[PDB]
């Protein structure tokens, strides 16, 4: 299968393509691939573990092993002797130049970038460079995810956003104070026919027109934002309060760290996306509002290694207070890449057994899942188990 | 209802009943029990939230508010006006003298103590005590619960544990090497047609001999071991690994405490009964074997306040290792005295809806759950609330 | 001796005046009294362990035991027996009408105040009721202790600060915009020939205009901001990397809290006050500027409860990165509370000895010490012991 | 100058090697270096960066390049460019067949051993080849360090250990039960008139017979057991609760590594020299003993990573309990191996300036310091620099 990434340049990508090949050579376990699983076996009739890739890009490299490698110099997730042996393969792998329309302050911290919109075009003949190189990739079992950078808040709009209609009026118009780039390459891969998901908190699909579009064309999208540590804990461990009738006062989430990530995520614009989502999940699980505080600091030494810091307090028997501690320590690129690699075969299953629109069963993947008030870990993996296995 | 306490005296027996009385004078919330969840409405009409007290001990004190106080002297682990609004109820609690067989090094820890067995009684004589006690004292609406200091792993024999007719055998024998404590007045619970939980990693009713009495007798019965704080948390989390096609490599589990209970369990033969307990949860639900290192060591300054240290070395993508740490700083009478409340509750429940032999539904509550190989917390759960919808 | 607190309804304050009173009547012991180690055995003749108390107050209670009742009741930092045994003592005090002027948008976080300036009072209108407060009460073994709630960095200004013949031109000014209630105090303080410190960031008299005005007087004065529990361990821990020549790469403090200080310390304004204290202590003992990031948010349930979370990224040998967490959890008038008593009888012994101006050697009790470069805990303690010895 | 290494193979020898080589090629900073630290400059007048090693080892392997490897292998404690940059010098370095004699149970870990002993030798014989192996190699400017595995309390004998003259009596005698690897190779060196370091908690020198023999033969030495990681951090945090007069209760240290030095230490006899020595220094600091539990478990996936986690429990004003945590997560080889050299070049420091005898004032390198009471991580630090200005 085919994957088009956005970010096709960021540590999540190259480590994603780098993983791909490593085990298509048998020099790498499965491990880490939720598709991989006992449950999900049969899988591989339909998306097996097969990639190419290409994607779309600001900052200036020149192929995804020239990328992959500038991150692997600062964190060296993986071993040298899976750099080489994917090298040539990476190499090979050149990212067009994307659009970084209304994406927030935070862009500034990428450093040497090009753009479509500086270019000059409008939002027509953006949306037309975006569909020529996502269409000059694409094939039949093509699939378009977004893991760029995470973007502010929308300029909200009822008009534009809220019916295809009013967003295609929106692009014939050159409004661009109400799109942004992740609404862009969403559009573009649903105009296409492209299952579409969204790594990141970034609105992306997850607008009423992208809604609409994707089911008129009949072509299933998911996100959004990879639940990959921190927010994954949260969710797996807050259900334990709730049944064992305990209330929880106060939850603070603390991540700190560094690498392009961390440096966009310091910008306080784009930061609001991610703090959203993090937080938000304690109502959807408990019923109630827990003091909950979230934050993301940037902290250059730890660079890809998100570190988080949690404290929950919380009352049981006759009101008694307690106290409950946790510290994640990862690489965020290694819980992210084959999530990434799982939900391209995942859309891929889902688009050949005729699924269309948000494919909602794989909220387990996401940390603001659409369509969905199931958010509990446990409950999100049964669903998708039972999904697959009523398609399967 | 009525509930016989074994270990009456103990914190978690007398902040149960202090907690039943708090509630029932209005003056304490029902946060902490799980019998008053909404999925349990409807629960009251067949255990309706009223409490009736009795039950064994060996340690000498005049009444259940003498010992009460005694422990909230050292913790103050609720307020001294639910002591003062509880203290006539709980002084007409007045434990019975019981029997310490085979319980282990560690019950020297517990100081001054008079048991059946230290007046020369053999096994029958004492059995026909304990069973005078418990039927004096029993209603049709009555269980019986052990929340007695932990015993060492019993003395094995297939022939006086194997089947009811070889246990009865040996109280004929009066053969005490092969019987404990916790046998004792599991079998005088069964016998006398009353349910019958083990709060403990004690044998209690976890042999087969018992277990055959319980159907026979068309009894409910559940244990083994309160699943209250640091198992809790290794239950509920290491699914979320298994989940994500993770492996975990290694897990520390580092629990210190001080009182009774650390004093009994710092005894090397106690201790390994409830080390074995948390230690093989990992395996039932991963299918392996991560390096498990699970320690329990006494520190009297902590009293009450259990406090455990986890450590989770977990592979992902690649092979890549990662870190995962938790502290756990509760009162542990708080996370188990409303679970013995809720344990009397649902065992009466199932006694009025013709459940017998192991409840094996109830594994929610326990470590070492009988008769299954559900202990996922998740799945637990979803288990205990299907049962009783199965029922109500 | 005579403790005359600015902010005397505070919790640090009450607690001061509680803990005062139980040691005085002999119902608790000296533990956390630094005046109390057997190095500073002969205080007695020159600062007896002996207590009475006034103070200034915007808050409105009728007497400083219904302020420490308050506390009291949502903290429990001592037994209900003391807060008896000191009643009639705390009934007695009664705290006066003081100023927040310039005290910052915080302050609206301690709901009804009344004030000097809200009577419409010029500077040197306030000075004098101010003065006349104190004076009032005040005798010759009398010593002002600022503990009053963190005001924000003061608006600059050479010619009003700079001297003390400009601080008093601003006063017959009425040059509000760059007086703040600290100063003032301070001001009063001293102009009395009365020894004053400051367990804040405030400015208080870390001005030029103050320190020339206590010189002139021969006064005797100290601070600022109390070093009592996360800067403690930072200026203790920081030395251990130095002695071993390994570079901190990153050092992040994170604090959580509640009650009335972190209510006024989540304002903006009056958080960067405490802030750039707590971060500028690293560059002063190690030479140069690890990565340093810390923050202060408010978290209701942990009320005086204050929680920090700190992580030190290190490299050593080779270069190779390490790393350090802590979780520092106690009560913050705990620690803060018998170093009021501790610094007021080190005001009065050096008041005693002909001391005057900045008393540098009492670097030990604060996190941005007056007039010295000697940050190191270990370092400071000596200072202090060898100061008291010289003097002795 | 030269360095002979008593265990030659292990990872901090080895790691020593490596870095020694690094730095003097230039492609490695001097980070981790205490005789690089400013005050220390002038120290290359008598013991310049500059290494040449040789050594003893029981387990079998052809240089000290291929042992390195092995190590890096696991741990990847330093970049492969660093291995291949030292790997011709390292090959050079070929470890002597030394005693593992009464080296406890532990030793068994180490897996595949060749030793003096079991060729048949005796006391006398094996020091023979002890003294030959070393003296061929040693020059003027040679120290012998001994980095081997820890060894259990050896066999109490006052009159085998209390003198010289009863210890070589206990070499004639050929008395094997009372003498330990350690101290024949402590014995050679000393005996050889060359500076001796003891990096382990097994006894060495320690002992008042080679006590005697380094004093008569003019000669200086150092130990024992190195103060890297938690130990450190402890005798640099009791200092600051005993500053401000708080009683530390509870102190829990739980250290789990892997790799052979976990293996070793995993055995419950050589584990005891380990556990004494990190328990016993609150005492000597506090004057008092907090209830301290100390314990090393085997962790075999963390393997060189040493991780501790301790609890302290204390007490402050008016007695009240307050709680701190911290978790130390380092390399072991990377905090051991520039103190190895900074001994070896104190070491020489010490032979030229005339110094014999235990040198009390390089105390701040070890857990267990000879002749000393002298404790507290800031008082070494100063006591090694003004011992070392006192004598430049
Ligand atoms: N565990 C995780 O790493 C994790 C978890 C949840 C969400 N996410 C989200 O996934 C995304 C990727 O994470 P990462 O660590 O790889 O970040 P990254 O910065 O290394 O990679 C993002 C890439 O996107 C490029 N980019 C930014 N805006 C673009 C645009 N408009 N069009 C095309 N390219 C653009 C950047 O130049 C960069 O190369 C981020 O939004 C992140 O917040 C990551
Ligand atoms: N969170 C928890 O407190 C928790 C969790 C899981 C399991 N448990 C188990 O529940 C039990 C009670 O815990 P606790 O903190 O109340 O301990 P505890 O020591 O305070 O109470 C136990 C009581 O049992 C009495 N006793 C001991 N042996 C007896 C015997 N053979 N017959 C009659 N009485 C006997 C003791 O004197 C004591 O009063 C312990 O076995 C404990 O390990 C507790
Ligand atoms: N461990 C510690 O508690 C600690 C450590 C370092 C610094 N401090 C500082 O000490 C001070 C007291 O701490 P706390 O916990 O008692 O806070 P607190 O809010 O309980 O007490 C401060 C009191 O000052 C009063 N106040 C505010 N501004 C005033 C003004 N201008 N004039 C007169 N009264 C005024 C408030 O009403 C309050 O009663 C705070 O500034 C705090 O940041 C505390
Ligand atoms: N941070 C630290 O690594 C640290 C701190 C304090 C103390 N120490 C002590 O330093 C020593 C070395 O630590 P390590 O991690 O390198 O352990 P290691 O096991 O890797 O190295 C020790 C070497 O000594 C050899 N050996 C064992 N007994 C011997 C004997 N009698 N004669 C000659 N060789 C022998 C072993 O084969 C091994 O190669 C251990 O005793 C350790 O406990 C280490
Ligand atoms: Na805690
Ligand atoms: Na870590």
């Amino acid at each position: 299968m085919k994957v088009w990434l956005v970010g096709a340049y960021g540590i999540v990508s190259t480590t994603a393509m780098v993983g791909a090949r490593a085990i298509e050579r048998g020099i790498a376990p499965k491990i880490g691939l939720v598709s991989e699983l006992p449950h999900f076996e049969g899988i591989e009739k339909y998306a097996p573990f097969s990639f190419e890739f290409g994607g779309h890009e600001i900052r200036l490299l020149s192929n995804a092993y020239e990328a992959a490698k500038e991150h692997w110099e600062l964190n060296r997730h993986f071993d040298r002797e899976i750099l080489e042996a994917v090298k040539s393969d990476l190499e090979g792998i050149v990212a067009r130049k994307g659009t970084a329309l209304n994406c927030g302050s935070g862009i500034k911290e990428l450093g040497d970038i090009k753009t479509l919109e500086g270019e000059g075009l409008s939002l027509a003949e953006m949306v037309s460079r975006i569909e020529e190189d996502i269409k000059s990739f694409a094939d039949d079992e093509t699939v378009v995810i977004n893991v760029a950078s995470t973007e502010p808040l929308p300029n909200y709009s009822e008009e534009y956003h809220g019916s295809l209609e009013g967003f295609e009026r929106m692009i014939d118009e050159d409004r661009k104070e109400y799109a942004s780039a992740s609404m862009l390459y969403a559009y573009a891969a649903l105009k296409l026919g492209l299952p579409y998901a969204n790594f990141t908190p970034s609105p992306g699909s997850a607008i009423p027109a992208l809604k609409e579009l994707a089911e008129k064309k009949g072509v299933p999208h998911a996100g959004n934002d990879g639940k990959t540590g921190e927010t994954l804990v949260k969710t797996t461990l807050a259900p334990m309060f709730a049944y064992r009738n305990m209330e929880v006062v106060g939850w603070m989430s603390y991540n700190i760290l560094g690498d392009y990530d961390g440096k966009v995520l310091s910008a306080r614009d784009n930061k609001e996306s991610k703090v959203l989502s993090k937080d938000k999940v304690l109502e959807k699980m408990l019923g109630y509002s827990p003091y909950s505080i979230t934050e993301i600091q940037y902290f250059p030494s730890l660079v890809d290694n998100k570190t988080a810091f949690d404290f929950v307090h919380f009352k049981g028997f006759l009101g008694k207070l307690m106290k409950f501690y946790f510290i994640w320590d990862a690489i965020d690129a290694i819980v992210a890449a084959p999530l990434i690699l799982d939900i391209a075969r995942f859309l891929l299953f889902a688009k050949k057994k005729g699924v269309k629109g948000v494919v909602k069963e794989m909220a387990f993947f996401f940390a603001s899942p659409m369509d969905t008030n199931v958010i509990n870990t446990h409950e999100q993996f049964v669903v998708l188990k039972e999904w697959y296995s009523n398609l399967k």
